């Protein structure tokens, strides 16, 4: 039970400091030893590592419970995915915040990336039909997500705050986002 | 004049904590005690006002500079602008931080947005032409330019981060930019 105490202080306090938060601060929230922390966690590349997969899987499996397959058109079925991914982080703020700083940190291993992908394949595969190929390659994917993120957390901010008009904020952000990564 | 020290004091303490003021933390590191402070500045609302308003006419100054004459194609304009945009950031990262901040605490007056659009009257003039007008309506103004910063926030901690591809980075992230926001 001490495990998931850690992940859940550590997704708390990531969002509010990314991952510069400390690990002390970390250990005491979730009512452990940083001692212990580092029990479970043997570094805090670990921890943020371990992290990642965990919101990860949390965020994909969200959006694979409201995955429509009738919808056909390419565009519409992105846009449903956006709604759903948008959707998520204006129930999880914290969640949303920490996978954000944690995706760009550069201190995500190749396993972890790899492993990243297989929660929903098809998804994954959707995107090597629509978006750019420049943000599909070795050098560009990673700031490729950077840019619908950044995109992504401004629609769910305008819409938390300004609740009046959610949707429509989300629709805007969705068609900027598209415009924005997206082939021809 | 002891008051430039009050707003570097500000910027910092702003970009390190959000518009929360610990005035005895900026009346310490900029020399002068507690009251002494609304003693240069009225309310915390004003302060955040003053301060915007000075941390744009910074932002605008160090572009005016990289301005030209000749150039006459509305994308290569917003080209210069985009750039300028993440030069000042890159520079100075604690007053993008602040300034950003303060743009989304929605305390800034219509005076203030007013005082603002008036320090650079080619861009106003730029985005009523190329801009999608949606983005420009009262209604969603806001929005255009908070994915604007976002977009552009990215592609600068990506561009600190790996000096070598900075500049296909700023090249990517306009483009995505563009896309996002102008005239079909
Ligand atoms: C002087 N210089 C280099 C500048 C000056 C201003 C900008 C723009 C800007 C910066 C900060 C803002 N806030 C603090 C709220 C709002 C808008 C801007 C410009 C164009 C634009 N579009 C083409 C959509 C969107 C934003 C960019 C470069
Ligand atoms: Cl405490």
């Amino acid at each position: 039970d001490k495990k998931q105490a850690l992940l859940e202080a550590a997704t708390q306090a990531i969002a509010q400091s990314g991952i510069a938060a400390s690990t002390a601060v970390i250990a005491r929230n979730a009512g452990v030893a940083e001692g212990t922390l580092f029990r479970y966690f043997a570094t805090k590349d670990e921890l943020i590592n371990t992290l990642y997969l965990h919101l990860k899987q949390d965020l994909c499996q969200s959006m694979i419970m409201e995955l429509d397959r009738s919808i056909t058109d390419a565009k519409m079925m992105t846009r449903f995915i956006w709604n759903s991914y948008i959707s998520w982080g204006l129930n999880h703020p914290a969640r949303h915040r920490a996978i954000r700083q944690l995706a760009v940190s550069e201190k995500l291993t190749k396993e972890t990336e790899q492993r990243a992908d297989d929660m929903f394949p098809e998804l994954r595969d959707l995107c090597h039909r629509s978006v750019l190929m420049v943000f599909m390659s070795d050098e560009y994917r990673a700031f490729g997500d950077g840019l619908f993120l950044a995109l992504a957390e401004t629609t769910m901010d305008f819409a938390a705050r300004d609740p009046a008009r959610a949707g429509e904020y989300i629709a805007l952000g969705f068609e900027a986002m598209w415009r924005a990564l997206t082939r021809e």
